[PDB]
Protein backbone atom coordinates (compact mmCIF):
# COMPACT_ATOMS: atom_id res chain seq x y z
CA UNK A 1 0.00 0.00 0.00
CA UNK A 2 1.08 3.60 -0.58
CA UNK A 3 2.38 5.00 2.70
CA UNK A 4 3.42 8.58 3.45
CA UNK A 5 4.82 9.59 6.82
CA UNK A 6 5.44 13.23 7.70
CA UNK A 7 7.69 14.64 10.38
CA UNK A 8 9.56 17.82 11.26
CA UNK A 9 6.77 20.02 12.60
CA UNK A 10 7.19 22.15 15.70
CA UNK A 11 6.63 25.48 17.40
CA UNK A 12 8.75 28.36 16.13
CA UNK A 13 8.91 32.14 16.44
CA UNK A 14 7.75 34.42 13.62
CA UNK A 15 10.59 34.65 11.12
CA UNK A 16 11.77 31.17 12.04
CA UNK A 17 12.40 27.99 10.16
CA UNK A 18 11.40 24.32 10.02
CA UNK A 19 12.20 21.46 7.67
CA UNK A 20 9.39 18.97 7.03
CA UNK A 21 10.14 15.50 5.72
CA UNK A 22 7.90 12.94 4.05
CA UNK A 23 9.04 9.32 3.93
CA UNK A 24 7.30 7.53 1.07
CA UNK A 25 6.93 3.82 0.46
CA UNK A 26 4.82 1.35 -1.47
CA UNK A 27 5.13 2.90 -4.93
CA UNK A 28 7.64 3.87 -7.64
CA UNK A 29 8.40 7.19 -5.96
CA UNK A 30 11.07 8.29 -8.47
CA UNK A 31 8.46 8.42 -11.22
CA UNK A 32 5.76 10.33 -9.31
CA UNK A 33 5.04 14.01 -8.89
CA UNK A 34 4.66 14.84 -5.19
CA UNK A 35 2.94 17.59 -3.22
CA UNK A 36 2.59 19.18 0.17
CA UNK A 37 -0.78 20.49 1.36
CA UNK A 38 -1.79 22.19 4.58
CA UNK A 39 -4.97 22.55 6.57
CA UNK A 40 -5.49 25.18 9.24
CA UNK A 41 -8.39 24.99 11.73
CA UNK A 42 -11.64 26.35 10.30
CA UNK A 43 -10.24 26.35 6.77
CA UNK A 44 -10.22 24.05 3.74
CA UNK A 45 -7.11 22.08 2.85
CA UNK A 46 -4.87 23.90 0.35
CA UNK A 47 -2.05 22.89 -1.98
CA UNK A 48 1.24 24.43 -0.86
CA UNK A 49 3.69 23.08 -3.43
CA UNK A 50 4.07 20.49 -6.18
CA UNK A 51 7.32 19.05 -7.51
CA UNK A 52 8.25 17.08 -10.63
CA UNK A 53 9.35 13.45 -10.40
CA UNK A 54 12.97 14.40 -11.22
CA UNK A 55 12.86 17.15 -8.58
CA UNK A 56 13.98 19.94 -10.89
CA UNK A 57 10.80 22.04 -11.12
CA UNK A 58 8.27 23.21 -8.55
CA UNK A 59 5.14 25.36 -8.37
CA UNK A 60 3.99 27.13 -5.20
CA UNK A 61 0.84 28.71 -3.84
CA UNK A 62 1.14 32.50 -3.82
CA UNK A 63 1.24 32.98 -0.04
CA UNK A 64 4.38 30.87 0.44
CA UNK A 65 6.38 31.74 -2.69
CA UNK A 66 9.96 32.78 -1.88
CA UNK A 67 9.65 31.46 1.69
CA UNK A 68 9.02 27.72 1.25
CA UNK A 69 11.00 25.32 -0.93
CA UNK A 70 9.90 21.84 -1.92
CA UNK A 71 12.62 19.36 -2.81
CA UNK A 72 13.12 15.62 -3.01
CA UNK A 73 15.69 12.85 -2.70
CA UNK A 74 14.77 10.01 -5.04
CA UNK A 75 17.41 7.71 -3.57
CA UNK A 76 15.90 7.98 -0.09
CA UNK A 77 12.37 8.31 -1.50
CA UNK A 78 11.79 11.45 0.55
CA UNK A 79 10.09 14.78 -0.15
CA UNK A 80 11.01 17.85 1.87
CA UNK A 81 9.43 21.21 2.58
CA UNK A 82 11.87 23.85 3.80
CA UNK A 83 9.81 26.47 5.58
CA UNK A 84 11.70 29.73 6.09
CA UNK A 85 10.60 33.17 7.29
CA UNK A 86 7.63 31.55 9.05
CA UNK A 87 4.49 33.49 9.96
CA UNK A 88 1.54 32.76 12.28
CA UNK A 89 -0.66 32.43 9.15
CA UNK A 90 1.39 29.35 8.25
CA UNK A 91 0.11 27.51 11.34
CA UNK A 92 -1.56 24.30 10.10
CA UNK A 93 -1.21 20.56 9.80
CA UNK A 94 1.01 19.86 6.78
CA UNK A 95 0.40 16.77 4.64
CA UNK A 96 2.49 14.92 2.10
CA UNK A 97 0.40 13.79 -0.90
CA UNK A 98 0.77 11.61 -4.01
CA UNK A 99 -1.42 13.30 -6.58
CA UNK A 100 -1.69 10.20 -8.79
CA UNK A 101 -3.80 8.52 -6.12
CA UNK A 102 -4.68 11.43 -3.83
CA UNK A 103 -2.83 9.51 -1.08
CA UNK A 104 -2.27 11.39 2.19
CA UNK A 105 -0.13 10.96 5.28
CA UNK A 106 -1.36 11.65 8.82
CA UNK A 107 0.42 15.01 8.75
CA UNK A 108 2.78 17.03 10.95
CA UNK A 109 1.80 20.13 12.93
CA UNK A 110 3.41 23.51 12.42
CA UNK A 111 2.68 26.25 14.95
CA UNK A 112 4.12 29.75 14.49
CA UNK A 113 3.79 31.94 17.57
CA UNK A 114 5.66 34.28 19.91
Amino acid sequence: QVQLVETGGGLVQPGGSLRLSCTASGFTFSMHAMTWYRQAPGKQRELVAVITSHGDRANYTDSVRGRFTISRDNTKNMVYLQMNSLKPEDTAVYYCNVPRYDSWGQGTQVTVSS
